[PDB]
């Protein structure tokens, strides 16, 4: 099963125009098998919403008794986004995640 | 580790007053090792607030992207209560039921 680490780098942009963020999924001893694919912020975008629906997601019983230096933010953004699905269960295993890959 | 299963029963009145609850936990295969005690309504008060503070537990973090026929219903009432602790880790896990028996 390995442990899941991510690094989202090396903006390029593409001839058409849209800048392309290089997504790095590592699967972890200290030797790691690598699986790199090639997104856009419009990814990032659906994949952040299908699982910030995924997320926030609890409750449902009772209890009773009786310059165009922005790429640089979006890719932190993105990076961020991929690091908080780690240590959760339901984000981790969810097939939104792995069809992104 | 077996499954677990409760049942509340049995009101006996103590020769000092209280009325005292039949409290067994079932480790079921079909065949079950059971245990026992006795309890009054108090110690399913404390165990009540225990839990209910131990539950309600949830969310640390952000997202981000840019005719004294009461004692029936007290039997029934402390019998939802543990039946309820069944199928959640934190509660069924919890030290509070652990020293409850």
């Amino acid at each position: 099963d390995f442990l899941r680490h991510y690094t989202v780098s090396d903006p390029r942009t593409h001839p058409k125009g849209y800048t392309e963020y290089k997504v790095t999924a590592q699967f972890i001893p200290e030797d790691v098998k690598e699986v790199v694919v090639w997104k856009r912020y419009s990814d990032f975008r659906k994949l952040h919403g299908d699982l910030a629906y995924t997320h926030r997601n609890l409750f449902r019983r009772l209890e009773e008794f009786p310059e165009a230096s922005v790429i640089e933010e979006r890719r932190k953004g993105a990076e961020d986004l991929l690091r908080f699905t780690v240590h959760i269960p339901a984000l981790n295993n969810s097939p939104q995640l792995k069809e992104f890959f």
